[PDB]
């Protein structure tokens, strides 16, 4: 029993982080195979990054103009090339640690962990949402760019965003490892906007599901709803729309519970129309959005890693 | 910026879960050198654990009734004893993965990070408290015990907590790597108070420093308090008394933030007082008291581990 936002093991992610420097700056870097991926604004000072020219920027660097640590050793760079945000250092040595790994590019409300790491050293790991928005409510200072994301499927680890600013509003942006960012946002100074952030819906009614197995059950009303009757409160309350696939994807949490999905929905209007009248769920005072339907039965059967 | 419950990454701790059998018991133990700490319990059957005589079970076991195996490989054991209330299998391989390590006896208050496992394979890792009164919320499924609490100090890992039981209260028990259990609990089946838990008061300002560090300053007010008046309102929220020590502790977030300490002391009596007005502090509708001074001033300075 207990219900907690657990990260992943990072072992297999520590021992692919690197130091990238280039100049007088210095990030994190990903050293999968012979290949190291880091974010295209390693090449820019402070100032290149009001308006940066990456392609032109890019042009006046070598190979020789990158440094490549992997603790105390220094990695040969023999290749470099940009996709999208991200730099490929190709160096003369596959890193002897690559675990079993995919790129991947997740979904708004799905899951990962975050390694956190500074000099390309890692500090801590903790689990983020990637919100509708396309930003990540994380903790990250400055030097912690190419810090990624991560999720692990037994013995394979599934990357899916790289990190690269803060925005002036305090959340961050990133990329996917092919260097496409994810939302609107680019690699440069500016003040840019992430716009309406919502709740995810399906996440909430699964952390919901996951209240009721380990026994607060208080808010478990005498009602019902349609999926159109909640949507109504939902677009209301800034909630995602729920579809029948996110009923689908609830359905082995119903089954386990007993509690019609409809059913939890008429619960959770409940608690968004009258709040939560000083109690906690789980431990929280607000309604959790950042488990998914995926992460509850996964928690909740103890399905372990290599 | 940002703040978030990070724990240590994991990677020097899953290179010593191993798997432990005894009968038809299996849970996790940990392989530091040439030997194999584990709950003594791995002996008892279900129906031992309402009333186990361990000595006198532990008598019918020898060397070779308990299966060792780390990852696909078998372990010898070549020695077994028991150490308060763990078993301690030595075995005749040294773990080639073993950090540098410490075992340490955590105050209540302190933070740690566990690594749940299940069948010695890691599935997860959240950030904890030592509650004062001895307990843990986290997150243990049947399977689970042996599972280990930890800090790290750069290359050195601290193993301070070794998961035994949940109460029938869903919170959870165990000892530090010696086998004394932290709390006044016994390793049999059988309802066991816990106590009145408190808040701890100093992990509460020092998140509030967090808070303020991060641009969230809402609750900052125009008053003053004293130690012995602050403490009459801990008093009455089942709070713990704060003392100069704690005072003292907290000296370099009030330098950094130009706050002293007992105008944070009457900030926090007033967000006592009248509650939090449907109003977050960090994304949380509730005070946190889950990271102590030294989690606050680690995260906001990125230090980093190997
Ligand atoms: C994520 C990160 O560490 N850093 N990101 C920036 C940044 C991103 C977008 C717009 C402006 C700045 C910082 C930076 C500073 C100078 C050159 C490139 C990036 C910041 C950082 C700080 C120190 C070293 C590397 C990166
Ligand atoms: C922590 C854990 O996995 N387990 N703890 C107990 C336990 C502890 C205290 C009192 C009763 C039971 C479970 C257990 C069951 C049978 C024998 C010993 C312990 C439980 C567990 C489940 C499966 C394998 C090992 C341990």
């Amino acid at each position: 029993s207990g219900f907690r936002k657990m990260a992943f093991p990072s072992g297999k992610v520590e021992g692919c982080m690197v130091q990238v420097t280039c100049g007088t700056t210095t990030l994190n870097g990903l050293w999968l195979d012979d290949v190291v991926y880091c974010p295209r604004h390693v090449i820019c000072t402070s100032e290149d990054m009001l308006n940066p020219n990456y392609e032109d920027l890019l042009i006046r660097k070598s190979n020789h103009n990158f440094l490549v640590q992997a603790g105390n050793v220094q990695l040969r760079v023999i290749g470099h090339s940009m996709q999208n945000c991200v730099l490929k250092l190709k160096v003369d040595t596959a890193n002897p640690k690559t675990p079993k790994y995919k790129f991947v590019r997740i979904q708004p409300g799905q899951t990962f962990s975050v390694l956190a790491c500074y000099n390309g050293s890692p500090s801590g790991v903790y689990q983020c949402a990637m919100r509708p928005n396309f930003t990540i409510k994380g903790s990250f200072l400055n030097g912690s760019c190419g810090s990624v994301g991560f999720n692990i499927d037994y013995d394979c680890v599934s990357f899916c965003y790289m990190h690269h600013m803060e925005l002036p509003t305090g959340v961050h942006a990133g990329t996917d490892l092919e260097g496409n960012f994810y939302g609107p946002f680019v690699d440069r100074q500016t003040a840019q906007a992430a716009g309406t952030d919502t709740t995810i819906t399906v996440n909430v009614l699964a952390w919901l599901y996951a209240a009721v197995i380990n026994g607060d059950r208080w808010f478990l009303n005498r009602f019902t709803t349609t999926l159109n009757d909640f949507n109504l409160v939902a677009m209301k309350y800034n909630y995602e729309p729920l579809t029948q696939d996110h009923v689908d994807i609830l359905g082995p949490l119903s089954a386990q519970t007993g509690i019609a999905v409809l059913d939890m929905c008429a619960s959770l209007k409940e608690l968004l129309q009258n709040g939560m009248n000083g109690r906690t769920i789980l431990g929280s005072a607000l309604l959790e959005d950042e488990f998914t339907p995926f992460d509850v039965v996964r928690q909740c059967s103890g399905v372990t890693f290599q």
